[PDB]
């Protein structure tokens, strides 16, 4: 296997060459491919001349466009503020679940708030080992009849790990970190041989401008500093006296035309303060900046005066390359240090370490402040930088494997004698893989993505009076174009292939609303969308639809229930183990998902196949225990099929299986009524009595089938129309108005019917929808708010950590954004 790294300069190629020598990763060989600039390397990677390069966040965005089609895959993890520990989060979440769901696992945290390596399930006596994230080491379960397992100790904190590694198994003359009680870095660190001291934040990163030689007083070190985002700054010499607002006509050094810290952040501020007579005139920004400064060095620029101060020899002058000595963060600082500029635009990680000196920060509030005050004297937080590769991802694994092994082996990735910031930022300490579905939008975050886009094109913002509806198939798209035609512009349409892609479009500002099945709301809520209105399906009460706002007696959603015959008097909820169960089919929420979640919650995620003695659940393996109850009609049937061929499939089918050969069936609450009291003509349901069956309650009691509102496994939440938080008010308003025209009682229901169609069934909305009711948002967790406490608990253990879609790690990726 091979990894071809693209380098942008002779210095960088030389460093990459050294690594080919000095870093030995078995199975994977590194090679280095030279190109003359960032852009030429991007094109090389798109063309397969190379596989990977490290890019500033500004180039990550540029690379993500169709010209190059690169994506970020690896970056240094960062942190915005201090968070609760996972174990304590988990404890709180699971203690806030539905107390009616008894015997749930509550994690055991230690005096530091971590997971005890041994975790146990009180109500079952089962114990197992966990990793630091509290996830079960599979294959370590021990039963109550045995002693708790012996589990390896948890991995040490970064500080105690660095401490132990520096000691190298028994210390002298080198830096050994000093740690506190909780195992985090002490704010003040000192070198035990040189007498130097400096500040670090809570994960051990050095605070620039704090390095203090012995015999000097140290700057104060902030404790509990968990803000590890990088900050764009403007650095100046203390021998000049101008303020930020007087920058017009000075000489400037920038890390580069396409760098966030060297271009986007300053230019953004220039524009907000109106120092730059430029608006949206798409007069380019570079041209406007060209009028602002007298002479600058801005690698990658074309205007002549914005290259006048660079000093690269011949063609290399003003190149986005280390061969231009003033390129990059350290190059811009060199350019100021050598007095070719009066101000340099770079980021805090490139500031001098030493407290004392001729340099300080130029704050946009027209004051100046010391180097170590960048957190309150800056031009904004900037996104992380990343290793990128082709969108296709053919080499992602090889690239990750190589960098994981090189870092384990401590190869010299993050410095070099040949110069600073070669291959990677010198300030980098660790590179981790990004979520697999991450793209530039989710990596940079919506605020920085739009801000970068806004510098290149006049981004017309879609109207707040128009709802762009997202459709998942052509019939829906056709019904939505009919809606647009009569809506008078209130409705437009977009096309996607599935509901999850609709969620993505709404997040990215390409659509405004979509209707989601329950099975997709967890993912949509985790990504930050909100219910706007919901489908009210109750045919027995139209009052909430006639008078909007009135109080709803029964939303009318289905209620999953445990159905048993009145004959079986021994079968309660707690003894369902090993019994005969009938399931409508695998994947059905009331017949499988809800029961699956409760059995899992209360029995250590033991397979539902193994839990029941024998069942019928169409869609399982024909040879399985869940299929032997199934009969299959005309015998070829095809037992355990997701068709009416199987006589136990569906709401009615599971009901048959119960009366025939089963102790319990899991079905919606409506199946019994619609199939007893002679409601089904078929023979087996020959006048079966509704008083012949009862439903199981979770407390071990029972109740007549009629009390399903108080004796159910869980009620389903209604389907919901979701949108962006800031668009909820608009969408509600537009939809309610449309409903007054084209709802079941709309004033123009002859023009168009929202809740039906000749083009197909359940297009956009469910055809059985009575109306859409505004979501009354309660002050509580949206998960609990939208799902209801019973469902949240039974299906998701009332946890914000389930990952039912791999989009979730990408859409919850945290950003380095401003306000
Ligand atoms: N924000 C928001 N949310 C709503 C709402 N607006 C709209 C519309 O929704 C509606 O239906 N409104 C119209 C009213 C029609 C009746 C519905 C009222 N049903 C309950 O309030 C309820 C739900 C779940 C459970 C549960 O089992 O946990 C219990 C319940 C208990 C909880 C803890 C406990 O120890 C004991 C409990 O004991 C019970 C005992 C019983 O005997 C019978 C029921 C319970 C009670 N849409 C949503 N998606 N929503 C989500 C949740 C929500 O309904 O609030």
């Amino acid at each position: 296997r091979h990894v071809q790294w693209c380098t942008i300069s002779h210095l960088e190629q030389k460093k990459c060459n050294d690594l080919v020598g000095s870093c030995n990763v078995p199975d994977i060989t590194l090679a280095c491919v030279y190109r003359s600039s960032t852009e030429n390397c991007m094109a090389a990677i798109k063309d397969g001349q190379a596989d990977a390069m490290f890019l500033d966040s500004g180039d990550v965005y540029k690379a993500s466009l169709d010209h190059y089609n690169l994506k970020p895959i690896i970056a240094e993890p960062y942190s915005l503020h201090r968070e609760l520990t996972k174990c304590l989060k988990h404890r709180q979440e699971s203690l806030g679940g539905d107390k009616m769901v008894k015997g749930r696992y509550i994690p055991q945290c230690d005096e530091k708030g971590n997971y005890h390596p041994v975790q146990c399930h009180a109500s079952t006596g089962y114990c197992w080992c966990v990793n630091a994230n509290g996830e079960k080491i599979e294959g370590t379960n021990t039963t109550p009849v045995q002693t708790p397992p012996t589990c390896p100790s948890q991995v040490l904190t970064k500080c105690l790990k660095e401490r132990q590694e520096a000691l190298g198994g028994k210390a002298i003359g080198r830096y050994i970190p000093q740690c506190d009680e909780q195992g985090n870095y002490r704010p003040m660190q000192c070198h035990g041989s040189t007498g130097y001291c400096w500040c670090v934040n809570a994960i051990g990163e050095k605070i620039e401008g704090t390095n203090t030689p012995p015999g000097n007083t140290q700057p104060t070190c902030q404790s509990h500093d968990w803000d590890t985002c990088h900050y764009a700054v403007a650095v100046v010499k203390n021998s000049s006296t101008f303020q930020f607002g007087q920058l017009k006509g000075k000489r400037s050094c920038h890390s580069g035309l396409s760098k966030t810290d060297g271009w986007n952040a300053p230019v953004n501020v220039f524009v907000e303060k109106k120092l730059l007579p430029w608006d949206g005139l798409a007069g380019s920004i570079e041209r406007a900046v060209s009028k602002f400064f007298s002479a600058s060095c801005i690698p990658g620029a074309t205007e002549t005066n914005l290259c006048k101060q660079c000093i690269g020899e011949e063609e290399k002058k003003c190149k986005s390359s280390h061969d231009e000595p003033y390129y990059g963060d350290h190059g811009a600082f060199r350019c100021l240090q050598e007095d070719k500029g009066d101000v340099a635009f770079l980021k805090n990680t490139a500031l001098p370490d030493e407290h004392s000196g001729v340099y300080e920060l130029l704050c946009p509030d027209n004051t100046r402040k010391p180097l170590n005050k960048y957190k309150e004297c800056n031009l904004g937080k900037v996104p992380a930088d990343a290793v990128v590769t082709r969108k296709a991802g053919d080499k992602t694994k090889d690239i990750n494997d190589f960098l994981l092994e090189a870092q384990k082996k401590k190869c010299k990735l993050f410095g070099s004698p040949h110069g600073k910031d070669l291959m990677f930022d010198d300030s980098t300490t660790h590179l981790a893989p990004l979520p697999s579905e991450i793209d530039a939008f989710f990596f940079l975050g919506v605020k920085w993505y739009n801000a970068m886009k806004a510098l290149t094109e006049d981004v017309k913002l879609p109207s707040k009076n128009k709802v762009r509806w997202c459709t998942i198939n052509k019939p829906e798209m056709m019904k939505c174009k009919d809606w647009a035609a009569v809506s008078g512009g209130a409705i437009a349409c977009t096309e996607a292939s599935c509901p999850e892609h609709c969620v993505k479009q709404i997040l990215k500002g390409e659509a405004d609303a979509v209707t989601l099945d329950v099975q997709y709301m967890y993912m949509a809520l985790m990504c930050g969308l909100l219910p706007a209105v919901e489908e009210y399906p109750n045919k027995d009460d139209f009052h909430p639809c006639q008078i909007p706002g009135s109080t709803i007696k029964d939303f009318g959603t289905k209620r999953a229930v445990a159905l048993v015959k009145k004959s079986n008097k021994d079968i309660k909820w707690n003894n369902l183990k090993g019994k005969k169960s009938c399931h409508t089919h695998v994947g059905d929420i009331p017949g499988w998902v809800i029961p699956a979640g409760l059995i899992s919650n209360q029995n250590d995620n033991i397979d539902i196949e193994s839990f029941f003695g024998e069942s019928c659940a169409p869609g399982s393996d024909t040879n399985s225990k869940l299929c032997k109850l199934c009969i299959g009609p005309e015998n070829p049937s095809t037992r355990c099929s997701l068709s009416d061929k199987e006589a136990y499939y569906g709401n009615e089918g599971a009901f048959r299986c119960l009366v025939e050969k089963g102790d319990v069936a899991f079905v919606p609450h409506t199946v019994v009524f619609a199939n007893t009291d002679g409601k089904n003509p078929a023979e087996w349901a020959k006048d079966l009595k509704s008083e012949d069956f009862e439903i199981l309650c979770l407390d071990g009691s029972r109740a007549p089938v009629t009390n399903y509102r108080g004796c159910n496994l869980s009620g389903l939440p209604p389907r919901a129309i979701v949108t962006r938080e800031e668009s909820v008010s608009d969408v509600v308003r537009i939809l309610i108005n449309q409903q007054s025209l084209y709802g079941r009682n709309g004033f123009e229901k002859d023009m168009f019917q929202m809740f039906s169609s000749a083009k197909g069934q359940n297009l956009l909305f469910n055809d059985e929808t009575q109306c859409l009711i505004e979501f009354d948002r309660q002050p509580k967790d949206i998960m609990e708010d939208y799902f209801g406490v019973r469902y949240y608990t039974a299906v998701y253990s009332a946890s914000r950590s389930a990952v039912p879609s791999e989009l979730i790690p990408a859409c919850t990726f945290k950003h380095c954004s401003n306000s």
